[PDB]
């Protein structure tokens, strides 16, 4: 049982990269790459491109391809597979991985729209044998562990707010001209939301709790010639009173990445994803304000992840779920934490008022899909 | 006239603190006329620190009295329209504090008042706008020179008050006293500087927590988003629970980025090229990945901290000024209402939990307020029309 034998379903720009670092052939010079996981190997590549096959023919011509993902799964050339595949796709693949005893690996967000992953989830519930996951690869960053342990920790007492203002990710016109999938409601099913944005949506909902409500504010073709969101500010609400507000977009050329949470016994702050400020209060504003700077002391944390660490962490991790039922980092069930709130945010923003955490599946199904049929580049979902 | 005489109507912490300046215990156009205040110990310390200075209880006897050429209003803000209204109507030059009043149609009904009296020097202590700091920031925006704005936010947290402040006065923290809580007192100049230098917001939605981790009824914790004529977007949060809170205002554009620090110190950024040219170059991803990785942008520093009675001061030079020979005011009255606007769209969103046009119908406002200061049981409730 040494090592799990991947399968990649997309062999696109994730699929290529996964592929490298399974392989060993990821190194760019340049750019170090991570050395492929102990228990993990490419079993094979699956896709529907006959450029990307001709491509994995000269590439990894020793490694079995496949046009129709089914028969890869059926080959039994490989033990779990990676849904490397445009969004929509996800969900389907994963449910008939769970129901023909297929170990599947899906990739961020989880799905589009909630319902779906609902489905997804229930699926994995009755077929527990089964491993199922996400790659949340950011988990695997010590910085977020870090500050993530010390919320739950209740050393810093509880949360009163959190702020995360990141718009360091830049996308001209150029990039969204590249993918025809890409930033189309039909598509993606959304732009910076379903595309940017839900490792950090996720990582905000494990940090500090899932929002009870949420009130986003999204303009679809901001500078941009898209029909989709990329400028989006959300402000949600938690069981226990704490507020929350996150603000993302891809036409700032000099964007702010600044997470901060307050709490009752310190604060954090955390610039540009790889360093933390922690201040711990001397005494909790509680018992401050009761009793009617030498008051704090600082602590600094700083990570920056290598090119590949985080995701073959997370095959590692996967791989030895399914070898000696090393817990998960990332249970794929988690997924719909940050689908939902994508999709609260999303439907907040269609309808110009607050909602409830999660939002009602159907509403938000009908109101993409009418987004979708006057697209016209696509299907409509059911 | 060499100096206008002032008429202080409530000698409070502000109105004290004026006293002061005027008297030494001053702008050389600027001189304390004399003191009013419906409090006898306030009367007995003007009695004792300004001797030589005529006390009034009553202010329109001030107003008449002809010891004054104008009148500044440190007193609740519920007042401070009403005392406006006489004097533009008495051909009395009137300072209003900030905010300009607490509900939107009494600051209209003022400003159309002065409108008609333009004759009188109308005016509002907008003190920060002598700040050098935000005439920077302002001066750059305004200029073109960065482009539009495309986003703002504004985070301030750090003028922590506790239960024994808000305990300290009646007025202050009470619908019926104040009109609101953060958003009527520490808010104020910054809601007005926001405006100044971004432009006043379309669309206001906000959420806003009655008594967060203290005793009072108003609101403490704001979160506010905005939306402006030109597409930009908008935040603002405050709170007076936090004991470590950032200042940190951002101000993105077309052009560049600013960043104020503790509002004391500024990080201009300026973009060898806009966002739109960058855009319309179609680079590729090559010339993306070289942009994220500082030759992209320059940075220019600015810093500037006000002592003690500097902006008060200067906006009493300026406003005794414009009566002398016309000088332009920093701070025109009619533009209080911005504020006031603001805070109330803030509020009703705040109270309604939807998003509102600002400014909001100033009915739907005072009844929503006047609900809440029936509750409270502490004063009257207030009627227009
Ligand atoms: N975990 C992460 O950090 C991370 C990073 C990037 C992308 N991803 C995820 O990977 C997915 C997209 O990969 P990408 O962004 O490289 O897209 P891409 O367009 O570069 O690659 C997708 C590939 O899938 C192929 N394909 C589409 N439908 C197929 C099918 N039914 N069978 C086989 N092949 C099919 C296409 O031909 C294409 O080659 C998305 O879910 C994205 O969110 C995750
Ligand atoms: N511009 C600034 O920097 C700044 C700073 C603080 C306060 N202020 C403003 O000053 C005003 C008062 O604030 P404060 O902190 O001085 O409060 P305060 O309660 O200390 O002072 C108000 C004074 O007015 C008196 N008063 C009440 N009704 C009166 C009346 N009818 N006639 C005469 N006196 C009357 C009170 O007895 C008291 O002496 C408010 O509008 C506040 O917003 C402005």
């Amino acid at each position: 049982m040494e090592k799990v034998r991947y399968g990649i379903i997309g062999v696109g720009n994730q699929g290529g990269a996964y592929a490298g670092f399974l392989t060993g052939t990821g190194n760019v010079p340049g750019m170090p790459a991570a050395p492929c996981p102990p228990h993990c190997a490419l079993g094979a590549l699956c896709d529907i491109d006959p450029q990307k096959e001709e491509m994995c023919k000269e590439k990894y011509p020793d490694v079995p391809f496949y046009k129709d993902w089914k028969d890869m799964v059926a080959s039994g050339d490989v033990d779990a597979v990676i849904t490397t595949v445009p969004h929509y796709l996800h969900t389907e693949i994963a449910i008939y991985c769970l129901e023909h005893g297929m170990n599947v690996l899906v990739e961020k967000p989880a799905g589009v729209y909630a319902k779906s992953v609902r489905e997804m989830n229930e699926c994995a519930a009755a077929h527990p044998e089964v491993t199922f996951g996400i790659m949340f690869n950011q988990r695997t960053n010590k910085l977020y562990q870090k500050i993530r342990e010390i919320v739950a920790s209740g050393e810093l007492g509880e949360i009163r707010r959190s702020n995360w203002i990141i718009n360091n990710w830049y996308r001209p016109d150029s990039y969204y001209r590249l993918s025809d999938w890409r930033a189309t409601w039909g598509g993606e099913g959304g732009g910076v939301l379903v595309n940017q944005a839900p490792h950090q949506l996720d990582l905000w909902q494990w940090i500090c709790g899932i929002p009870t409500t949420v009130y986003a504010n999204c303009i679809n073709g901001s500078h941009r010639d898209i029909a989709v969101e990329n400028d989006v500010t959300v402000l949600t609400e938690y069981e226990n009173g704490a507020t929350g507000s996150f603000i993302t977009c891809t036409h700032d050329l000099l964007g702010t990445d600044r997470f901060e949470i307050d709490l009752d016994g310190g604060k954090i702050v955390v610039e540009d994803s790889k360093k933390a400020y922690i201040y711990r209060f001397k005494e909790t504003e509680t018992a401050v304000n009761a009793r009617d700077d030498k008051m704090f002391e600082v602590e600094e944390f700083e990570n920056t992840d290598g090119w590949g660490y985080q995701h073959t962490t997370v095959m590692e991790n996967f791989a030895q779920h399914i070898i000696d039922g090393t817990p998960l980092l990332a249970p794929g069930s988690d997924g719909i934490n940050g689908v939902r709130l994508a999709n609260a945010i999303q439907l907040s923003g269609w309808t110009g008022e607050k909602v409830a955490n999660p939002v009602d599946e159907d509403k938000y199904l009908a109101e993409l899909n009418k987004r979708i049929e006057a697209e016209g580049k696509f299907p409509v979902r059911e």
